[PDB]
């Protein structure tokens, strides 16, 4: 209700959605593995602990984002992630 | 791999995960006021939002905003006031 749990990829990605006055954000964990996700709205992912190695439509090569780094994903798109250690992240909509 | 825990009638939820340095958690606290106990000392980092806390050593409530971190003594307890839903990272100290 207040905090929405989502489970993806047979339990290898889990997230908690929460709302502030400007709307919803999510914090989640990805277990080691390789995943694909689609986007609706563009979004900003911040690595909280661990690292995400990603390939978006604009990336000629895979790019590793470590803790404290943030990347954006285009709207209505998709991207791949490689996870070598269980990694926590924050996911937000872009400012309007 | 990823252990979900739920507390306080759904007002606190956490996801526990292990790296080579051991276990860490990320979680969310919905607006409200909570008391938590500790075993090992803990380091809590505010990911988004803010936590206003009172530990045994705090004469007054202390507010930590996004990016800021605080430590809680081992084998202790502390109170939190949450005014907006707040995400946090919780780690062991050593």
């Amino acid at each position: 209700s207040m905090i929405k749990e989502n489970v993806y990829f047979d339990g290898n990605v889990k997230s908690l959605g929460f709302s502030q006055q400007d709307g919803e954000s999510t914090v989640g964990v990805m277990a080691p593995g390789q995943y694909t996700f689609g986007t609706g709205a563009p979004e900003r992912m911040t690595v909280v602990k661990g690292a995400l190695t990603i390939k978006r439509v604009t990336d000629a090569d895979w790019v590793t984002f470590t803790a404290g780094e943030a990347f954006e994903v285009a709207g209505n798109s998709s991207f791949d992630l490689q996870v070598e250690v269980a990694t926590a992240y924050l996911c937000e909509f872009l400012p309007a």
